[PDB]
């Protein structure tokens, strides 16, 4: 009973989480076997970072001029690479706590737990989703700069962010962790246009289905509709259109909950037109689509790891 | 830069966790030295559970029909005691992975992360907070009984909350780690009044701190007020009375900000009497009182575990 933004169990992921200093700049790393990735904007002073050549800069460094600090205990560096924005540093030794790890790149409107870090330090956890504009609304102040984002997939975790930038407007940009930005971005402090971002429409579906499991139900129409019909509205509210594959996304909740996706639209359609009248669907004011269809079968459900 | 709800890192916390099984029942509890803390309702059938005389259960019962299953492992029960509502079970062994812990019973309106558990099985972490009531707005279905809530203090694990009973209501009712239940509350399947909730104002206050030092700033007024004159709204909108131990706890995030507590009351007076009209605060229609003084504070210097 009840339906939460819910993280997943940092503990495996805290077990990796290494500071990385290079002269002045310190940030997090991730330590996984004999290697630690991090961000290469570590290597970047003040000033080079308006416009920075990371060839030449990496070039003038050498493996003991990065400071890798396991909690406690200093990492001897026996190599580095750089492998487009990340940082690659061998270490004469592998990580014991080495969990069973994936790398992933996600799609947008896929969810993930951010573990933020300062000096390699867990300091708190929470849920994001890739925004369709590919930047995340997270918490990051200074030196949370290769923290990382993950899922798990029973015991075995699907690493599938790192973070690099906070955005002059306020949300947030990474790499995947073979360092291809999520997005249009780069690694340099300019302004930088992220776009129109649109709401995460199967994300909602999904989570009315919730309200509907833990009886917030005021919501539910007789009306029903058609995908074109529907889509034409959502369009006009800057939702990402609905295809097959997200109704087809969306059938596990349609067969417990019986409720027919498109009935679940239709009672869409008329909050976007009518909005909530004070009303509140599970503790919020507006609608929620940071809660992918996976995310409410493993809450409703209740899936452990 | 952002702020969002963030639940502690939960790895030490993870390894406390076991399950506990007493005859068909099954549910979670902490492994803490050589001693399993749980739920004393795992003694009750179903039938007992409308009206369980617990002296008379647990005289029936011994230390082998104890099943506490550490993970993969079984533990050995060598005695059991029952401390208000909670079940205290020794075993040979003491958790090694034991973490510095106290435990704390909490006021209403303090905040802590759930670890939810099934099968003593980590699930997913969240924060929560003590409403004023005595009851949680969490997520919890059958088995996810004996979950705990705590705090972090650098090094040192608070526990403040052990989840028992998953009211009618859809709310959640437990007890501190010494058994007694925060509130008016009893481990029996009964309809059981949980009173009138209000608003915890300090929070919200606090939480309006947060906005503004992140730039949300447009429900900053001109106006000013006094106590008396805002509680008396206060009151006609549910939220608990304000008081100078709350206004000093507001002292830090008024040096900073530079903002008098006593304006940013002026600012709330005027949202309650006047709604938001359609705007946000940090990406919510409604306001926010789950965040304590304290956790902005944590959140916005980046405190670290």
């Amino acid at each position: 009973s009840g339906f939460r933004k819910m993280a997943f169990p940092s503990g495996k992921v805290e077990g990796c989480m290494v500071q990385v200093t290079c002269g002045t700049t310190t940030l997090n790393g991730l330590w996984l076997d004999d290697v630690v990735y991090c961000p290469r904007h570590v290597i970047c002073t003040s000033e080079d970072m308006l416009n920075p050549n990371y060839e030449d800069l990496l070039i003038r460094k050498s493996n003991h001029n990065f400071l890798v600090q396991a909690g406690n205990v200093q990492l001897r560096v026996i190599g580095h690479s750089m492998q487009n924005c990340v940082l690659k540093l061998k270490v004469d030794t592998a990580n014991p706590k080495t969990p069973k790890y994936k790398f992933v790149r996600i799609q947008p409107g896929q969810t993930f737990s951010v573990l933020a870090c300062y000096n390699g330090s867990p300091s708190g956890v929470y849920q994001c989703a890739m925004r369709p504009n590919f930047t995340i609304k997270g918490s990051f102040l200074n030196g949370s700069c290769g923290s990382v984002g993950f899922n798990i997939d029973y015991d075995c975790v699907s690493f599938c962010y790192m973070h690099h930038m906070n955005l002059p407007t306020g949300v947030h940009a990474g790499t995947d962790l073979e360092g291809n930005f999520y997005g249009p971005f780069v690694d340099r402090q300019t302004a930088q246009a992220a776009g129109t971002d649109t709401t995460i429409t199967v994300n909602v579906l999904a989570w009315l289905y919730a309200a509907v499991i833990n009886g917030d139900r005021w919501f539910l129409n007789r009306f029903t509709t058609t995908l074109n019909d529907f889509n034409l509205v959502a369009m006009k509210y800057n939702y990402e259109p609905l295809t097959q594959d997200h109704v087809d996304i969306l059938g596990p909740l349609s067969a417990q909950t019986g409720i027919a996706v498109l009935d679940m639209c239709a009672s869409l359609k008329e909050l976007l037109q009518n909005g909530m009248n004070g009303r509140t669907i599970l503790g919020s004011a507006l609608l929620e689509d940071e809660f992918t269809p996976f995310d409410v079968v493993r809450q409703c459900s209740g899936v452990t790891f």
